[PDB]
C-alpha cells in the first residue's frame, strides 16, 4: 500500500548488536525532492551484563531477526495529508535502532556485541543515493529520544559525507525530538547498576568507552581529551553545530526524570519533589533561550513527532507542524515557541 518496505544493508559487515544485518525502511515519492530520515530510539546499554539482560527482555532493539517486512509511517512519517499536512508527499525513511549506542558506535568487533550506529547511518545514506537521494533538495535527519540525541551527533557527519561524495546541493538539516537532556543531579542518588536509573553523566562516561563512540569533531575540540561525554548533551553540542537544527523537547521529559531517579506513582507529589520537577523545567527553559528554532511545551511526556496526535499540540496558538513549516520557509510564522508557564500540564494541549 503506502507502507515503507524493508531493505537490508548490502555491506553485511555493518550489523546490529548480535551480528544480524542492519537495514532501513523506504517509501519512495518520485515527484518530491524532500527526504525524511528518522532515527528510532530506545535507551542503551553500557556494559556486558546490561546488554545481555537487554538481549533477553528487548530483543528487537539488538537484532533484525524479527523485523516485519513492511511498516506504516506515522506522524511526520505518515503519507496521509490529514496526519502530515505539509510533508505527506516526501520520501520517507525509517532506520530501526539496533545498536544500543545512541547512534554513536563506530569501528568493528573482535570475537561480544558490536556497536556500529554511526556506520549504519553512513551506509544508509550511501545506498539511498542509488535510490533517488542523489536528486534531493532537502535531507531532514530526524529522531526521537535516543534517536533525537543521535541527530545531534550525526547531522554534520552526513553533511560532510554528501559534500565528500560530490552532492553539495543537498541541504542537510536536523530535527531532534526528546533528545535534549541535562547532566544534572539526581533527585535521590543511586548507584549505577541498572540502565534507566543510572545518572546521565556516569551513563555516558561508561558508554562512550564501551561503544567506541564518536562525537562531532567541532565539539570534541572544546573539551579535554577523555571528556568527550560532554558532547552527548544538547546544550553543549548545539553551539558548535553547522547544519540548522530544530529542537523539540517537553520541558518535563519523562526519560529525563527516569535517569534522575524520579518515579511518579498515582500519589500526590510532596514538596521538594515538586520543587525539583519545577527546577528542572526552568533549567531546560534556560538552555533553550538561544535556540532560535525550538518547540518546548510545558507537559510531562516523551516523544511526539511520529505519534499520530502530534498535530494537536500547540504553543501560543501555533502547532508543531506549523512551526516546522515556518522553519522550512525561513531557510529558503514564528519558530521560537517555548512555554512560559512553569508547572507541568499548564498547557491545555498536553497529551494524556
Ligand atoms: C544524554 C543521554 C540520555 C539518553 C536517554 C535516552 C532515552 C530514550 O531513548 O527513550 C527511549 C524511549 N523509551 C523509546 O523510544
Ligand atoms: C563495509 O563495511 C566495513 C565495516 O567497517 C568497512 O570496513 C568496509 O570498508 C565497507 N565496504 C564497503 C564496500 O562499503
Amino acid at each position: 500500500n503506502e507502507d515503507l518496505r524493508l531493505h537490508l544493508l548490502l555491506n553485511t559487515s555493518v550489523t546490529c548488536n548480535d551480528g544480524s544485518p542492519a537495514g532501513y525502511y523506504l517509501k519512495e515519492s518520485r515527484g518530491s525532492r524532500r527526504w525524511l530520515l528518522f532515527l528510532e530510539g530506545g535507551w542503551y546499554c553500557f556494559n556486558r551484563e546490561n546488554c545481555d539482560s537487554r538481549y533477553d527482555t528487548m530483543r528487537r532493539l539488538m537484532s533484525s531477526r524479527d523485523w516485519p517486512r513492511t511498516r506504516t509511517g506515522t506522524g511526520i512519517l505518515s503519507s496521509q495529508p490529514e496526519e502530515n499536512p505539509y510533508w505527506w508527499n516526501a520520501n520517507m525513511v525509517f532506520i530501526p535502532y539496533c545498536s544500543s549506542d545512541v547512534w554513536s558506535g563506530a569501528s568493528s568487533k573482535s570475537e561480544e556485541y558490536a556497536f556500529m550506529g554511526a556506520l549504519i547511518i553512513q551506509e544508509v545514506v550511501r545506498e539511498l543515493l542509488g535510490r533517488g537521494l542523489s536528486g534531493a533538495k532537502v535531507l531532514l535527519l530526524a529522531g526521537s529520544a535516543a534517536g533525537g540525541t543521535g541527530v545531534l551527533l550525526n547531522v554534520d557527519r552526513v553533511a560532510e559525507q554528501l559534500e565528500k561524495l560530490g552532492y553539495p546541493a543537498i541541504q542537510v538539516r536536523g530535527l531532534a525530538d526528546s533528545g535534549w537532556f541535562l547532566d544534572n543531579k539526581q533527585y535521590r542518588h543511586t548507584d549505577c547498576v541498572d540502565t534507566i536509573t543510572c545518572a546521565p553523566t556516569e551513563a555516558i562516561r561508561r558508554g562512550i568507552r564501551y561503544w567506541n563512540g564518536v562525537v562531532p569533531e567541532r565539539c570534541r575540540r572544546q573539551f579535554q581529551e577523555g571528556e568527550e561525554w560532554n558532547c552527548f548533551f544538547g546544550y553543549k553540542v548545539y553551539p558548535t553545530l553547522r547544519s540548522p537544527v530544530f529542537v523539540v523537547q517537553w520541558l518535563f521529559d519523562e526519560a529525563q526524570l527516569t535517569v534522575d531517579n524520579v518515579h511518579l506513582t498515582g500519589q500526590p507529589v510532596q514538596e521538594g519533589l515538586r520543587l525539583y520537577i519545577q527546577n528542572l523545567g526552568r533549567e531546560l527553559r534556560h538552555t533553550l533561550k538561544d535556540v532560535p528554532a525550538s518547540f518546548a511545551p510545558a507537559c510531562l511526556s516523551h516523544e511526539i513527532i511520529i505519534r499520530s496526535h502530534w498535530t494537536d499540540v500547540q504553543v501560543k496558538g501555533t502547532s508543531l507542524p506549523r512551526a516546522l513549516h515556518c522553519w522550512d520557509r525561513s531557510l529558503h510564522c514564528p519558530v521560537h515557541l517555548v512555554d512560559s508557564c512553569p508547572w507541568p500540564h499548564c498547557n491545555p494541549s498536553c497529551p494524556t
